[PDB]
């Protein structure tokens, strides 16, 4: 697979990672994360550890398993850690604390080096063996909840590394390494290859949708971060001035968001709230392909992969103003940036309009999106981070 790269980055860039790799042939790697299915995480290492395997790397991928109380305290840590808001009973500590305990019992942590994705398993550090550590974060840590950051940074203190997915992220209060490495697309996965119109048209008709009319697509959750109420908004607004345009959100499964959603959307039939299954990857291809205009409208965003999936397939995004949404969408070049659903209004009726700029916006998308978020990118960084990381261990 790792050859099939040469037609988008060139021959030097894939030199350079097998160099890296015969460096680290001899390094046991672990990644532990929260899910194996749905989400930036899981989408990033189902592509990357494969990868890192061919290159003749030891790379292994667990999960972490807890009860709901669990992932509700981890989910309120992951809005408090974002938005820097919510009461933190002092049970939730100590649920967290016996939930890394328990994972570190049915989990191996004998490898040279260990990936800790994201603060759900942040704590398992405290029953680090031998090999470096190195905590990837993906969410927006620059203006945390301090009494939930205070609790964290007292575990990714103990790291030999942190990367972060752009370097606003990178924290005043931490001396270990912070290092920048942003979330990238693989051009060849079953989310972003190529496909036949025929397989655009059969799935787009399938959920009800109008392919000879404009379609505006946000890929995100049901989440109150991705606010689907605003895009709703948005495409209210809008939908005055572009009568003929459709709005699709696709998600997949709180979730008491979506009934938000479809009530912010009575009264318009032209709003599509579809729910897929997580390994639909196909279908969110082909929406992306048959979209005119892409949104991601987040309040909060780590980086956003839907966005640079969609520059990637040569469309415009409308992106919120943001942590890593800033990064990939260059105001006026790649799409605009936008603060309230009032401006993505004005930003979809202008990009409605005008043809010309809209495709002028893709191609420097897909140029973006090349120079700075493909796989082939991130592995190469990736390789680089363990050499420097472990020789400082």
């Amino acid at each position: 697979m790792i050859e099939r790269y040469v037609e988008f980055v060139g021959e030097h860039e894939i030199d350079a990672i097998f160099k890296y790799a015969e460096k680290l042939k001899d390094l046991s790697i672990l990644h532990v994360n929260s899910t194996a299915a749905g989400g930036g995480v899981a989408e990033i290492l189902h592509r990357l550890v494969p990868l890192m395997r061919e290159l003749g790397l030891n790379a292994e991928w667990k999960v972490i398993r807890g009860s709901q109380d669990f992932f509700t305290v981890t989910k309120s840590f992951h809005n408090a850690l974002q938005t820097g808001k919510g009461e933190i009973p002092d049970e939730y500590f100590k649920i967290y604390d016996e939930w890394q305990e328990i994972n570190a019992g049915e989990i191996p942590l004998d490898y040279d080096v260990v990936f800790i994705h994201d603060p759900q398993p942040a704590g398992l550090v405290k029953y680090r063996k031998k090999g470096t550590w190195i905590w990837r974060c993906h969410i927006d840590i620059s203006n945390p909840h301090p009494k939930v950051w205070g609790f964290l940074r007292g575990y990714i203190s103990k790291y030999d590394g942190m990367i972060v997915s752009i370097p606003e992220f990178a924290r005043d209060d931490l001396d270990i390494p912070q290092i920048a490495i942003p979330p990238s697309i693989d051009p060849l996965s079953p989310k972003n290859m190529p496909l036949p119109q025929t397989t655009v048209d059969r799935i787009v008709d399938k959920f009800g949708v109008d392919r000879e009319r404009p379609i505006i697509l946000q890929v995100s959750r049901y989440d109150r971060a991705k606010d689907p109420v605003g895009v709703i908004e948005s495409f209210r607004l809008a939908k005055r001035h572009v009568p003929d345009a459709q709005l699709v959100y696709l998600g997949s499964p709180g979730e008491v968001v979506y009934r938000e959603t479809v009530e912010a959307a009575r009264g318009e039939k032209d709003v599509h709230l579809l729910m897929l299954p997580p390994n639909s990857h196909v279908e969110v291809n082909a929406f992306q392909r048959a979209a005119t205009v892409v949104m991601q409208k987040s309040i909060k965003e780590g980086f956003g992969l839907t966005v640079s999936e969609a520059l990637w397939k040569r469309k415009p995004v409308i992106g919120g103003n943001t942590g890593g949404i800033r990064i990939q969408v260059i105001n006026g070049v790649t799409g605009f940036l936008v603060d309230s659903p009032k401006a993505a209004a004005y930003y979809l009726v202008y990009l409605l309009k005008n043809k010309k700029v809209r495709e002028e916006m893709g191609e420097a998308g897909r140029d973006h999106v090349r120079r700075n978020f493909l796989i082939t990118q991130q592995l190469r960084r990736y390789l680089m981070a363990i050499l420097y990381l472990t020789k400082r261990h």
